[PDB]
């Protein structure tokens, strides 16, 4: 746990995915977000045809590999990284990839056979999701499920509600640096962490 010396001005973000206030993901408001809508659409058009999937069939999958993956079946297609691989919870003869949605931040277990090779031109766009954690606050007694629910509400996760973000701190998790941010919903300002604390979910 560190303190940002020359912390920048604040900026607008969307909270795209939440695991808890100690690990959630945001997207920077700006032009790359619209470019991302077109990426999903185009990919969803492309990988939706069986002819295209068959030209991009994976013979082998590695951890760390970037692939294309659906969210719900006959749904939209996304850029995913394989975080780990394990047996299917329900049938150990099968395997599932734990795929990280590179532009949003969520994770999910997907049968490895549902995955396809990501066409190399599709890497061009920067990966939109940035991992963060909520500065200032910590779990009341590690986070209580209904506290995570309440955080998802206040941030209106995945519903393209712009919040103002200020970076106060960071933690080091090569290795990676994660901002601890304060999130404000400007209506007056609403300090999300402050609410979580006022409502007894956080110390």
């Amino acid at each position: 746990l560190y303190f940002q010396s020359n912390a920048g001005p604040s900026i607008e973000v969307y909270v795209s995915a939440v695991s808890s206030p100690s690990r959630f993901w945001v997207q920077f408001v700006g032009p790359q977000v619209a470019q991302l809508d077109d990426l999903v659409a185009h990919m969803t058009e492309y990988y939706s045809k069986k002819e295209n999937r068959e030209a991009h069939t994976l013979r082998h999958v590695s951890v760390g590999q970037v692939v294309a993956a659906v969210f719900r079946h006959d749904g939209r297609w996304y850029r995913a990284r394989v975080h780990d691989i394990r047996p299917n919870e329900f049938d150990s003869s099968q395997q599932v990839a734990d795929v990280f949605y590179l532009d949003y931040g969520d994770s999910e277990y997907v049968a490895t056979h549902e995955l396809c090779e990501l066409r190399a031109d599709l890497l061009r766009l920067r990966f939109q999701a940035m991992e963060c954690f909520l500065a200032g606050v910590r779990p009341a007694s590690k986070w209580h499920p209904q506290a995570v629910e309440r955080f998802e509400e206040l941030t209106q996760v995945a519903r393209w509600k712009a919040l103002v973000s200020r970076t106060c701190t960071y933690k080091k998790t090569k290795d990676k640096e994660i901002p601890g941010i304060k999130l404000f919903d400007v209506t007056g300002e609403l300090d999300v962490g402050a609410v979580l604390v006022a409502e007894g979910w956080a110390v």
